[PDB]
């Protein structure tokens, strides 16, 4: 991949592997969502951050900032076959004090059609406590050189009330679901909402729009139930919570299409 | 990736993304048997196997046969770091009725020195009792045109005794872990086995060689116990069985060393 010719966004092309599409021979959508974390990081590195950490600026590095999802919102129109080569092009841009955001596209490298599409709002943390911050000037005027600066947009969720109609319980993470520094990946928790969705939708629908809220982190020791119920294509609530009715994970809602 | 020159072998470039590492930022084993499995399969459709499904051939489908999983030794000599390029060359031999081999060797893509090997023996069986089959003369005559004939190498498990010495139960599969044909992928049965390894063990060594042996599936619905001992560098012996105390899924050995 690469910038773009004005350093504001860039691309990338992946060719879909075996081991990445389910039981139609297209990409999933955790495989999708893979796919969005990489660019991003390539992104990253593409405009200087590290080449052996998730992209700091030098004042979030001084104050044990991190950045962190706090929304994705991703809209699959299709979802690449194995061998298909898929274009995803990435850039950000700053949210004030609250946080930053990272949009992508993804096309079909040999049509050029759009495929879909996605947003995340990342927000700062302190990695040691956990505790948000908003975006200081120090921080943003470090990031702002990277990004458009005029708006380039790609484009609440309740919680789910008892009894759940669907349910996946004592979901746990292994060490694959870990990333770099041992914390649950993202998209693990994309899997774990899906867990609670019958095989019987997944089997005869295709996911079209997922939207998911990141409360909490799940700890490599927690274990996670994943709670479904439809508000209906095919609507879906969800909910994840740590196991013994603890904090809430994440919030989402899902829209599934029927197979044509 | 491509043939190469003679079409007896196919080579194929990685680049390691950001997700596919663990905590000292280079590609788990789980990462690289992702990779030998996608070499293995793009060296299949470069020669005229399906591309949408896995490699069969003509008489192979009319017995309803597949290729299978028996055996898999990997040994590492260094893993890739995050960006690395890895290149892995792959070829096929007959092993007369038996089987097929599948080997590859991985090269650091920038000094060309190896930094891994693997060898995997396949054998057929019936897809839908599955129930092992020699290979026939017209289902070897058919892939046999596709194999080096003279020698190429890249280069018993005894069963855990009760107590383990550690263990990881309860391991179930999630979709993410099922292949295009809603069977558990055999990375997969990796994990599962490294899952019951203790952190400490991890955190201070790296892994060297792991064999495999694969005796049954676990399906979709199926819960896991894996089963880990000290035979001891360090070495151990590990046993995937049903849960239940039912059957063996998988048994191995692995040999780690000290971190530099
Ligand atoms: C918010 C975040 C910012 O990444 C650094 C960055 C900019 F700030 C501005 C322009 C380009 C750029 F890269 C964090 C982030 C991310 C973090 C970890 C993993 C994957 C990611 F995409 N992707 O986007
Ligand atoms: C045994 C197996 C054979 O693949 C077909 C084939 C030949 F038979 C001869 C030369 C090249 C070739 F490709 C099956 C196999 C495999 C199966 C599923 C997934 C991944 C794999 F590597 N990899 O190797």
């Amino acid at each position: 991949g690469s910038l773009t010719e004005d350093g504001l966004s860039y691309k990338e092309k992946f060719v879909v592997r075996s081991y990445e599409v389910g039981s139609n021979k297209t990409a999933t959508v955790e495989t999708i969502a893979n796919l969005l974390q990489e660019v991003g990081c390539n992104h990253a590195q593409s405009v200087g951050f590290s080449t052996d950490g998730f992209a700091t600026t030098t004042t979030m590095r001084k104050l044990h900032l991190i950045w962190v999802t706090a929304r994705m919102h991703i809209e699959i129109y299709k979802y690449p076959a194995w061998g298909d080569v898929v274009e995803i092009e990435t850039w950000c841009q700053s949210e004030g004090r609250i946080g930053t955001r990272r949009d992508w596209i993804l096309k079909d490298s040999v049509t050029g059609e759009v495929t879909g599409r996605a947003t995340s709002k990342w927000v700062m943390m302190n990695q040691d406590t956990r505790r948000l911050q908003k975006v200081s000037d120090d921080v943003r005027d470090e990031y702002l050189v990277f990004c458009p600066q005029e708006p380039r947009l790609a484009f609440k969720i309740p919680k789910l009330e008892d009894p759940a109609q669907y349910s996946m319980i004592g979901l746990k993470p292994r060490r694959a679901d870990l990333d770099m520094n041992q914390h649950v990946n993202n998209v693990t928790y994309i899997g774990w909402v899906l867990e609670s969705i019958p095989q019987e939708i997944v089997d005869t629908h295709e996911l079209q729009v997922i939207t998911l809220d990141y409360r909490r982190e799940c700890q490599q020791d927690d274990v996670v139930d994943s709670l479904t119920t439809t508000t209906s294509d095919s609507q879906f609530l969800h909910l994840l919570r740590l196991s013994g009715d603890g904090q809430e994970i994440n919030r989402g809602t899902t829209l599934w299409r029927k197979k044509p």
